[PDB]
């Protein structure tokens, strides 16, 4: 009997894109968050994570592990990934280049300080020249709101998501993406992600050194 | 109308679990082989690679990039994903921890020479300790000859893959795991999958250094 329960620490990691998406599909959820590598074990040693690790799920009366996992369930649960298996491959293809870029963005931070200059660079070069470029094209392609299908899908929601962490690195990087920024306009102000855009709301900030060092503790590195 | 046709260079790589799903689906296919950067910037001067990356797939009229967009379309098409959402969930969670596994082994021998030693021991801790003891559980837990519905589904086809790359890191490593043992004879056993394991097959062999020094030049890494 539940709201879906997310278990993970008090800190965007490889959860956020699963809170972005649970929002975005009007869905209230609860956080147990992790403090310690002492509650990491406790899950451990209860059965939870199948593979030892979190982000973790509770939805529909199970207990789901792995990012991808969780956002595919939540995403077809809530219509949210297209209607056919033509236009999941659009999303999941466009989902990818997504992830791939935000993997970079996700893990600089833990990057040996001496190679932080260069992978900040090559970060900033790749959103300029290969993921901004693929992604204006697409909506260039068909002229519509949306990525996929002339109606919201996650790939819309997962690409916002990126689009504020990119403009947090540098607000410039968008310039010269007119219907990335105009997409971005309109995705935010829907109701349900306008709400979750607001202060107060379960979206977390960019991981600062203190919640780094808490990453270490939990997750013993 | 066509069949498939598959863009990477000749080996394994991120397309060699493409060429273990389409054959144990029946499904026979083409590749096109590059063989140098210039090859590949053909393929991204003709508009052929959204990410400007390959595996690239042409099928059903239409050209897929990324690895999970390409095998979740696969798998979709051919009955291999399961028969509702819950059981896409188990399947997902459970090949995108093969995925993990799957990708240490195959970045391997892109680690620094001074780190490989220590690398290869964690993956070995990581097979007895966390992975091979999560997939004994599943199949422990039903006691059916398939991990997922008791019937054959991707996730078979991608971990019986990767126990045959565990094999090749270390063959003891299986060793207490008799039910994972079983799985690989049975699935290995399917006709189509026999016929992708005999010779002369679509299958590649392990990467040698020459491969990995072409996979330099035509990447550029
Ligand atoms: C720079 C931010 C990094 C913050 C921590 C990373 S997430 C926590 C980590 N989980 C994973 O790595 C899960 C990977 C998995 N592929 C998924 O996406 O869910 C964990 O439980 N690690 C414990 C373990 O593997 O033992
Ligand atoms: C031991 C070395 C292993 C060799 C594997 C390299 S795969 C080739 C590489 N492609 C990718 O990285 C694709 C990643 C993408 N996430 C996917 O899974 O398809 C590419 O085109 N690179 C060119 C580029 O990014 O510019």
């Amino acid at each position: 009997a539940e709201k879906p329960k997310l278990h993970y620490f008090n800190a965007r990691g490889r959860m956020e894109s699963t809170r972005w998406l649970l929002a975005a599909a009007g869905v209230e959820f609860e956080e147990k968050f992790i403090k310690s590598a002492e509650d990491l074990d406790k899950l451990r040693n209860d059965g939870y994570l199948m593979f030892q690790q979190v982000p973790m799920v509770e939805i529909d009366g199970m207990k789901l592990v792995q990012t991808r996992a969780i956002l595919n369930y939540i995403a077809s649960k809530y219509n949210l990934y297209g209607k056919d298996i033509k236009e999941r491959a659009l999303i999941d293809m466009y989902i990818e280049g997504i992830a791939d870029l935000g993997e970079m963005i996700l893990l600089l931070p833990v990057c040996p300080p001496e190679e932080k200059d260069a992978k900040l660079a090559l970060i900033k070069e790749k959103i300029k020249n290969r993921y901004f470029p693929a992604f204006e094209k697409v909506l260039k392609s068909h002229g519509q709101d949306y990525l996929v299908g002339n109606k919201l899908s996650r790939a819309d929601i997962h690409l916002v998501e990126l689009l504020y962490y990119v403009e947090e690195l540098d607000s410039s990087l968008i310039s010269s993406f007119p219907l990335l920024k105009a997409l971005k306009t309109r995705i935010s102000n829907l109701p349900t992600v306008k709400k979750f855009l607001q202060p107060g709301s379960p979206r977390k900030p960019p991981m600062d050194e203190k919640s780094l060092e808490e990453a270490r503790k939990i997750f013993r590195f």
